[PDB]
């Protein structure tokens, strides 16, 4: 079963935990995530960016998730991360995806709203949930609480990505997270909040953001560093080695450690049954 | 569409070419093969051994092939290579596979026949084609023409793997292929013949075996060496690199060269439409 | 695509129309409904009861609806009407259905709530929307009329996506013009913000159904009128063609009669051109 | 699982039975056939003609058969009966069907061969088996009777998996006991080793069908008797129940009448306990 995240993030919100959202690339990266989530009874979101689908097309990622849903006996929420076009999201929703992020955050408010609204209208007709973003990751760079209230009112989005100090990738210095702004947003925004850029954020800061209303925590970079680091080590030690059953498994196992760490921080263990 | 190889190997036989049978492991290895086969208009067989499916289960390999069949607009023959048990083949055929190899070649003739026959009876009830083997790869080590005639008569197999001097893996010295024995087998066996162990066999020898009746050429080792060699080089040059879109693509591109070389030797270009 | 009705009934509520929910039986009945909904650009819900699925199993109805979704290029909402247990609903949701009605209305409040809650918990984990019922269906006393304050508490405790109300309608035909408790409906709507559902709408006057939609009905269930029209046409064909035997003729005559009902119900629900 | 009939008709040929091939229309007709085939452990072919699929489209029939395959835990062979062009067969094979009949029998030999060959070339690339016809159906001269030597050449030139013969059968009922050209059948079998197919088997005496199987028929097509039995039962129910309307009753009465025909044809074909 492939599902949206409408009920899922509401449950996270109501119970004080967040759903980890992991960016995936292929069979082994999906499987690594699901081996841990199934064991820990954690919900999960499996996400791909447009660049993801230039490597393995969505039709094949979808097919893999549909089969893995049966294999691990769990419905799965496949999610379009940082998509930017209504036409592209339409094609991908027709292909079966039921969660999308439309990211218009580098546009002025009015144009962001128009883009996002066009995506909400289509996606809700397809039973697809919609995330959008107000504020840029990394003024323009912090989400304003009253603006976020209005943004959600004009768009009808199911969840909202906020800008409170996180950034994609590694941080060169420990980030500064604006917990007071987060608290203020949560006071006036009722839809589930989303935290991007969570790789390399101290666990105590992520935990605090979930206490203050974060329902979805996105992790991409740490997964890739772990996977790749292990494959690199394996080829160094095995110059004549060539069987993916061996080298991809060492990548999977290093990635699994990160997945367990993130489930722990998100508080998502034992939230499904 | 997922299909058997019943018509496919008959066409190869009738037109003097062979179908390349490539062992696959995951999305990228399947895709690499199909990018070349679709471009060259070549039929192909995508094969997995039992160990293959311990890495990515058949249900997920099946799902990938079903999606890739649509993506490349071609029915695909997924094939169980060197399977050894009726129960396991039954499960995998129920999961959708429509070509199987039952390898009882390390058993005495009578027990090989009993095993193979049990598999033929089931598989034909499921519209699944069946390959079997008489003679061991590497006396016991060369297929006897009259024994191969009787073997096919008692089993009802759709194709027959023969032992004429090939071996799995690389050869330490140029192999000696028994072309006269092959010719003798072909005189008394009417079902399509299969050549295992084709990695590292000189092209001129494979070409001659197809002139003398080989219809299916199995290649595994050369694919893995190429893929892995390229990934290894990429990590050496990119110690901090981590995106599978980059490193898996360099593996795919090195593998594609091998795939094109094998299509050329097999004479399978422009055999589909 | 097979979908839930969560966004669908919210759009109906916000725009003051209702989605017609037609009980189906087989390919021809689904097809007749979709022919009309396609041409009138109307949303629809396709419903089956436990007894339906003892004739043609849910897996086969699901397969038909999935295929018809592609054929008509429209997501479709298949719905379990008047289902009664968690074990059965779980299998049918696992089989692909994304909208269910758990009918616990025969049981006292607390037992009703506990049953419904078990189904909502499961179904929401599957992205399946859930309808439930408080008060019993049947014309004109307390068992047969939803109490507004109980309705508020019921929806709060269970987490249902929509509520089937009991306001004087009944399954089947009415022996006399029904008395519908419009005031009660209004008072439920006052305290319940989830979409409301009207059962028993066959043979209810159009004026009355329209009024219930003005008062918050978002889903109108119709079964009996469809079967009477289908069967009546088939009856008449056989009388007219005593040697006739080709189902391509007689099932189409039945379809065409049922299509007239479907159009009439789309008209009363105000669902044309809402897609 | 949806499969071709290539191994199926070879088993029938080798064991001296025939597979019954029943024309279907919708869910109830498929279901009636599978109920009986399941209990009698008989293989079956489910067939639809172009006109069938103008009532309920192939994609929906396919979806039903796929689901029924799972429900009955048996691979099923869906078959395109009397299809006429490559463009249509290509779409229906792409839609999932793995057995087709290309009927070029209206055309002169060479045109027949060229058409059939185009379909065999395509279908075999899709793992779809192909039936074709030489000579025209209809009771008792040359157009209506397959020539053995022409049959040999036809099968050689086209590569078909099975051959529909013309030996005196006709679609529909017979106004008098048909004269079947058993000798001709034998002479075709002499020179054609691919499985043979008998069309028009409704209303042919059991003795005669049995004889054709002894002479090489591997597939027996039945349509008309199924519809007469279904419709006759529905006719009688409506007469007995002038207010009746529930399709769960009247479609089951029709099913049950058709099941009696299905049993009778399994009996004549000798296909029980061959699975
Ligand atoms: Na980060
Ligand atoms: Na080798
Ligand atoms: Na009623
Ligand atoms: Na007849
Ligand atoms: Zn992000
Ligand atoms: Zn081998
Ligand atoms: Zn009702
Ligand atoms: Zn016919």
């Amino acid at each position: 079963s492939i599902i949206s995240t409408k009920y899922l993030l509401q449950d996270a919100q109501a119970n004080g935990y967040a759903v980890p959202a992991f960016n995936i690339h292929n069979a082994e990266t999906i499987q690594a995530i699901l081996e841990v989530c199934s064991e820990m009874r954690s919900p999960v979101i499996l996400a791909g960016t447009p660049g993801t689908f230039k490597h393995i097309a969505l039709e094949e990622i979808y097919a893999l998730c549909s089969a893995y849903s049966t294999t691990y006996n769990m419905p799965l929420a496949l999610h379009l991360d940082h998509h930017e076009s209504l036409d592209d999201i339409r094609r991908k929703v027709h292909a079966g995806v039921r969660s999308a992020m439309i990211d218009g955050s580098h546009f002025p408010f009015a144009e962001n709203v128009k883009l996002v609204k066009s995506v909400v209208d289509f996606c809700h007709s397809q039973d697809c949930s919609v995330e959008a973003e107000l504020g840029r990751l990394g003024s323009a760079f912090l989400t304003d609480p009253q603006e976020a209230k209005r943004f959600v009112e004009l768009t009808g989005v199911d969840s909202l990505a906020v800008a409170i100090g996180t950034a994609h990738g590694l941080y060169s210095k420990t980030p500064k997270i604006d917990f007071q702004r987060l608290a203020e947003i949560r006071e006036v925004v009722d839809v589930p909040l989303v935290l991007h850029g969570a790789s390399d954020v101290p666990d105590e800061f992520v935990r605090r953001t979930i206490e203050l209303g974060v329902t979805k925590v996105n992790v991409a970079t740490e997964l890739k560093i772990a996977f790749a680091g292990a494959v690199k080590a394996w080829f160094a030690e095995n110059p004549q080695g060539n069987d993916p059953r061996y080298y991809m498994r060492v990548g999977m196992d290093a990635m699994k450690e990160v997945v367990r760490n993130k489930i722990n921080v998100c508080g998502s263990a034992n939230r499904i049954s």
